[PDB]
């Protein structure tokens, strides 16, 4: 067959495989946040069924033949095409997927869901003794997926897997490697412990008390769609819901969703939680819509993700600037702020403060506590730390770092899924998503101008529009790494992060 | 490999695809329901690419290998055990989706789902001369499905087609053909003729004009949720949604959802909408879960599954025992019928008036409005009729069944989205849903006892738990006619239905 012939069937039967995703997509939407109680035995089933789809899909003897058939012909000449780029990232896949044995495959995916179910109910219970068993099963099946991946070449272009934690980070972030990160962390640790130091030492004090004050759900739920639309998100391809934990999932074109947790009693969780969630979908809105089912249409990696997330959430989101322009729309919607100013309100929205719980940490101790789980998370996998022994490093590593250790299992190594669900490896990118998130907004602001003003006013289209275009538009077309220096023209760096703490601190504190 | 290996085979892969379908279901819900508005192209797509993936399981010949080793064999000799039903009917289904070329199936889905869509932006215009293409594309392509299917024997112990059309009545109605049809409707023709006529010379006249008051929307969901739990609607396994056009689907055991639509100016609309759809829902609930995503475990036919809707709709929905114990509540929730007397409120939900819309016709007409269609469809199919003249056929039709006929096209041949969708030989079992209903009802109090009283007191599990054991229990281990007569003792006739209506409505009018 003819490589254009080989490339369409190739085309035509990844997107069959995205499209039948996508419908396990709106499943895990529905479970969430419209399934009927007594429907999430079946749920999972239908998703297990689904899983077990893929799986085969994605290993299928075919796709290597279609490849084969396409790579090294004219088709693929230039890199940067779209047909390259979709040819080398299905190439990538395809190999990641066919190097995993079929029980371990089958085993992890088990473990995982059997650890997460456990924990659910185990945290709680602050059972950690009985939870053990199921962590270290998923663990130990991680390690072994990490030695078989390690043992195999990176993708082509990416540079040689320092250690075998490499292989679990390159699969989240594209070409990441714990030589190249903790350098950004080492940067990034001294600085927020010099800001700390300012904060804490600091005569201000935020009156937070005024974010604990009553705030009628259903209002939280009108502000919230007004901030939605005038951001520039779509609600004629998305929706709002409510949710247990919010988060975002793309259906496909004009079909971006996100969901948040309301509290009566507390504004930032509703609010903030729909911007961060907002951040996400228009990443996803962003996309070309008609690459959609390819790689040149997916979003590139986790830490790019979230460093839009995180930039509409808080670089956007928790600016003077932002509150400049909907703070007096809040004032009509909240009878709670009415004895309330502006700047009493932007100060207790950014409040710092060292806590225990991940999700909950403000903007400035936050990645202490991914720096946390990165060291863990090292130790494991290079053989220095037992599973036994993480309760432990935990409070060690909390102490050392926060300055403030657990009491109990439950707010301590418990807190977090993540590792119940096998997510070893992925704990960096939400801080790569905020020094990327920081750095992006440094290049806007010197091609656009200083964003505060316009914010004030309620124009983010411009900014919007830039992030699309230089962004969003480009789908995974470049590494990760490749994308943030031909954006902004230099390499990932915590400075740009720093800098923008230091500057909104000093003038809060 | 022994019968029983293969058997297991079959169960596994065939409950599998039941699996996968499923997530089609909660895609064609979510559709109907929370889809963004631009989001319906893609969940087209999503829909044609399930489509491709569960007709290649359907025809995937491991089913028919499968098949033959236990056909035969000792697991089916009892033609009632589990086995034997689901062998039977996964041969049916295996023949039926090879009959079907692949082509034909895609390119028929295609035009019912360009014809729908052009539908329902064309009804409200009164353009016909622009959907009529669409109609002819849907009608031929169904034409030869029909085609194609009765060159093929019907199921082993099904009579034989007696015509084309009869291929189509047995998709919807197992077994059913229009040589038993006929008969059932010219004695309900004769049986309602005479019925309207006293009805009309009657002195005595609904007040209707109570039913078009005002009627808050929020507090007519909230007075249709009391309905739902109070009459055995398992909320915690579904769940009540508005839609544009009000349905039923379920999901899988414990997520069975169901939808109405809303009018701040009439009552009906809203509260037998969600009464109509909880009878189709009560039915689904109540199917063995144990056999789910197997014959035994699926419901038998439209027919059946429409008995159920109308049985809870009209027969307990629409009685003197169901308001006597609901209208102090209505009278409680609505201002509007502050000055209503359950006498009158009764007899206004129950007001007879021939009109042109079948989904708004009331219980003694309803039917004429299916034997038009009926007729209409007989006479295309057996090419006495060509889909060009279908105005005209339509409104004689109206006028010499129901003395009333359209004016135009909105109100008359493009009310229902059916034929667009496809749907030929769909019609027939609404009538006999209401004949079914009929008779089972009957069977019911003679074993039970007058049910009026105990509706009057709120004790309807009593009459649910009998239709649980007697009918959705069953699933599909019986043919639709045969478990009609297992639970009636009789054959389908519609003197049960006649009776019904005459002693209901001498007593109003």
């Amino acid at each position: 067959m003819t490589p254009e012939a080989a490339y369409q069937n190739l085309l035509e039967f990844q997107r069959e495989t995205a499209y039948l995703a996508s419908l396990g997509a709106l499943a895990a939407w529905d479970q969430r946040t419209m399934i009927p109680k007594k429907g999430h035995e079946h749920r999972a089933r239908q998703m297990a069924a689904l899983a077990r789809l893929l799986h085969q899909r994605m290993t299928d003897p075919r796709i290597g033949e279609w490849l084969e058939k396409v790579e090294g012909s004219p088709l693929v000449q230039d890199p940067l095409s779209d047909a390259a780029v979709n040819v080398r990232e299905w190439r990538q896949a395809y190999e990641r997927a066919r190097a995993i044995p079929e029980r371990l495959a089958v085993e992890l995916a088990q473990a995982e869901s059997e650890a997460e179910s456990f924990w659910e109910e185990a945290r709680p219970r602050d059972d950690w003794r009985g939870f053990l068993p199921y962590l270290k099963r998923v663990y130990a099946l991680t390690k072994e997926k990490a030695e078989v991946l390690f043992a195999l070449p990176p993708a082509p272009g990416d540079p040689p897997y320092g250690e075998l934690y490499d292989a679990l980070l390159d699969g989240y972030e594209p070409g990441m490697r714990a030589r190249e990160l903790l350098p950004l962390f080492a940067e990034l640790k001294e600085g927020l412990k010099g800001l700390l130091d300012r904060i804490l030492g600091s005569g201000k004090r935020p009156d937070t008390s005024i974010l604990h004050r009553p705030y009628p759900v259903e209002a939280q739920r009108r502000f919230a769609l007004e901030l939605l639309s005038a951001c520039g998100y779509d609600l004629e391809a998305g929706r709002l819901d409510p949710t247990a934990h919010p988060f975002e999932i793309a259906i496909g074109p004009g079909d971006v969703r996100i969901t948040t947790r309301y509290y009566e009693d507390f504004f930032n969780a509703g609010i903030f939680g729909t911007l961060h969630e907002m951040g996400h979908a228009l990443y996803e809105q962003g996309l070309p819509k008609e690459h959609w089912g390819t790689p040149r249409g997916d979003a590139v990696s986790l830490g790019v993700h979230e460093s839009q997330s995180r930039t509409w959430e808080n670089l956007v989101g928790r600016s003077l600037g932002f509150w400049e322009r909907f703070f007096p729309r809040a004032r009509e919607v909240f009878a709670s702020l009415g004895d309330v100013s502006l700047e009493d309100f932007h100060f207790a929205v950014n409040a710092v403060e060292p806590s225990l719980i991940r999700v909950e940490a403000d903007e400035v101790t936050y990645n202490l506590h991914i720096l946390v789980r990165l060291e863990l998370e090292l130790a494991l996998f290079r053989g220095e730390l037992s599973p036994e022994d993480l309760p432990e490093a935990w409070a060690e590593k909390y102490r050392d770092h926060l300055g403030v250790a657990p009491k109990d299992y439950k707010d301590g190594v418990m807190q977090d899924v993540h590792w119940a669900g096998g997510l070893f490896g992925y704990f960096p990118t939400y801080t790569l998503g905020n020094l990327y998130a920081a750095q992006f907004f440094q290049k806007a602001e010197a091609e656009l101008g200083p964003l505060e003003p316009r914010f004030a006013r309620g124009e983010f289209q411009p900014f919007l529009d830039w992030t699309r275009a230089r962004i969003h538009a480009e789908g995974s077309r470049f590494r990760p790494r490749v994308l943030v220096e031909r954006v902004t023209g230099e390499a990932p760096s915590a400075r740009p992060f720093l800098a923008y703490l230091e500057k909104k601190y000093a003038a809060l504190y």
